[PDB]
């Protein structure tokens, strides 16, 4: 029952010549006053688009969403500008249509240049994409069952072949993800790479497999921890999470450290389970503490045996803990990393997370498969400009998290084998 | 197990003279400043009245409405709710267009003794959800220092916290997890939800039946998987069924809904159901139509007589509906989430309706019955049989998470 590896990709398609191809892309980009702040998400689709041209596809039709317009046309979330950026990246005129479905759309595709690129309007302008939405009044509305089916058929007849290149939405069972009922359904280069790497980490992984977890809350991350406990051999738990585990397990004094009241109730069974499932759990054994949540506050180092004084708070793992990472990380053959090890946005408490990155980068050179999912950790990698030193940095946010929680991804399952 | 050990409003001995903060669900339908459905508001009255009768000094209410995503949005103000509240309490109700800071604390302290105060939309502050959106439509993360402050400012509002918004408890938002008061209890709605799901999911009288239905299997997979570890019996209908039947039995299904994603998982589910000794009841016959329209032509077909090409399954047949009787009426706990056909098409609603009649009948026999989802809740509403079921859940979101085997931070954050 391994559904990540066995899926057909664009790379394995032979009969693409003269066919029209519908491609689901992630174009959820930042934008100020009509100009696109970051292009990476647009830029990432290029290999998929380019390959379809080279192989002689008749027409390339791009569908995507922007933000949460909740089933209504909203000016802020028009993806017209993405056709303007795409214009430069391809060196061609790119046809943009005010709709994603219907009569005028169907003809305007078949009329444009052979081998040309068409970008359709935001899919979520239609309630039927998510299956639910909001009306002009702010009230929740559900889409009709016949309308959703029709909308899926409307999308289905736009092309002959379907390419999903949007892993970041594969966790939703939306119309664009599961409703394109074409014979040939394949992952794009972006989706393929995402599937390959998560397949390696989660399905017959090369072991020891290590998960490195951090962040502020435990409660946000119960299902993540519980599920990973079934898969991994080793787990680091750091960041703000550590103080909750330390308070429950050791009755450590934590001063004004972040304490997760909700998550603390789960610490017991997480540990009873780590034992049952043969997982080694590593928690920090010392801490860098600050007298105020500020980069310029007075700081100090304390061991877990010493504990944290009153009104002081732990904001980073201490030197002993950072030293403990070495054997844990450098001796694994697969690493999944989702969560900072301290408040890294502040330079004086960035060291724990930075040295953790250095170690993950070092073991990748040794041969280990290393994955970063999650936004915060990705921000760290981007800041250090070390993206290409990691085996894979996941774009998917909600989806990667949901896959790590053990959920099957509808968008992935709806691909051909 | 974490549902059945929680402190509720019933067990608080010292409410008198205390400032009480209440998290409620006021996420209501509205038009032109006029509230369409007051149900969610009147549901908070037993909580409010108890607090009143017990001698609370102030009753501070906090809630959210829709998804303003950290921006102040006139479309989702809570001012109209205070207007409605006045008519239900027979009493003037203070409304503040903020929810944190000293200006707010002072107006609470200044207000009449034993009075009710409603604060503005929690979700105008990015710190409630931790994430939000700016005037450009770009996703923005909230600063961690500000989140901690916002939580402290809510904690400073009162001496005792009451959570009554079960439907939000699945999210680690500031109002669910960050009210760090010593006494944190269920309101009457939360209590009822916890009592019922606790009974069903922790210590059920058996046979425990799950009734599942919907168009897709793709989104119900964790629902089914988890519920397989819980129940003795499971009915699967309403569209899902056609995917199971085609994959398992090789049954011709014509132009009926087929989940291309779910199909990959159907084999796995039946393996696990068999291995865990969970009996599966799938439709044995079907009501078929030549178009997804109420006015179409219709006939009935069996397991073996497949659905002919260009025909469509829209409801379980008479033999399948008869099969429900033995399954439902001999159960002692029933969890129901999903209609058994396209239920708001009169022709082909029958299966979904008879299933309701059987659930109602078993409740009279002494079973505990829970309706969870949104569409199932609607069916129970249009038939006006809300009072005929043991418990109809508010959540949708929170009830789904609980049925999928996940924990609720809002519940976890309550006292024992």
């Amino acid at each position: 029952h391994h559904h990540l590896g066995n899926k057909l990709s664009i790379s394995d398609l032979k009969d693409i010549k003269n066919k029209k191809v519908l491609v689901r892309v992630d174009f959820n980009v930042p934008i100020e006053n009509g100009i696109i702040k970051d292009t990476n998400r647009i830029t990432a689709t290029l290999p998929t688009i380019n390959h379809l041209k080279k192989e002689g596809a008749s027409k390339i039709i791009l569908i995507s969403h922007c933000g949460r317009p909740d089933g209504l046309r909203n000016e802020k979330y028009t993806l017209k500008p993405v056709a303007e950026t795409l214009k430069g990246l391809l060196g061609e005129e790119v046809l943009f249509l005010n709709d994603c479905v219907g009569k005028e759309v169907e003809d305007k595709i078949n009329a444009a240049k052979e081998n040309s690129v068409i970008l359709l309007e935001n899919l979520r302008f239609h309630i039927e994409e998510e299956g639910k939405g909001v009306d002009a009044n702010g009230n929740k509305v559900k889409a009709n069952k016949e309308d959703v089916e029709k909308f899926q058929n409307d999308l289905t007849k736009l092309a002959d072949v379907f390419i999903n290149d949007a892993f970041g939405t594969a966790h939703r069972a939306h119309s664009s993800m599961v409703g394109v009922k074409l014979n040939v359904k394949a992952s794009g280069f972006l989706m393929k790479k995402e599937l390959e790497y998560f397949s390696k980490a989660l399905e017959n992984p090369q072991r020891p497999l290590l998960a490195i977890l951090g962040g502020a809350k435990v409660s946000d991350k119960i299902q993540l921890i519980k599920n990973l406990l079934d898969k991994v051999d080793r787990m680091i738990i750091g960041g703000g999470m550590a103080y909750t585990f330390k308070k429950v397990l050791n009755n450590m004094k934590i001063g004004t450290s972040l304490f997760d009241e909700a998550g603390s109730k789960i610490v017991g069974e997480i540990m009873e389970k780590a034992k049952a499932k043969n997982v080694q759990i590593f928690l920090p054994v010392d801490f860098k503490i600050a007298d105020n949540f500020d980069n310029n506050a007075n700081t100090k180092f304390v061991t877990d045996e010493e504990g944290i004084p009153d009104n002081w708070m732990g904001l980073d793992a201490g030197p002993k803990s950072i030293e403990n990472y070495k054997d844990v990380i450098l001796t694994s053959k697969t690493v999944i990393w989702n969560g900072p090890q301290g408040v890294f946005e502040m330079p004086n408490f960035a060291k724990g997370s930075i040295e953790c990155l250095n170690l993950v980068v070092e073991v990748t050179k040794k041969g280990a498969i290393t994955i970063v999912g999650g936004g915060d950790t990705a921000s760290l990698v981007e800041q250090q400009n070390k993206k290409n030193e990691i085996s894979h940095v996941s774009t998917g946010g909600g989806a990667s998290l949901e896959l790590l929680e053990g959920k099957e991804l509808p968008g992935v399952l709806a691909l051909s084998n």
